[PDB]
């Protein structure tokens, strides 16, 4: 998605958490 859940919250619909960075795990977005 183009985000970062440095604090460890990143639940969307649609998109997950990557502390420190937000996004997914096979591309990061």
């Amino acid at each position: 998605c183009g985000e970062t859940c440095v604090g460890g919250t990143c639940n969307t619909p649609g998109c997950t958490c990557s502390w420190p960075v937000c996004g997914h795990f096979r591309w990061g977005v």
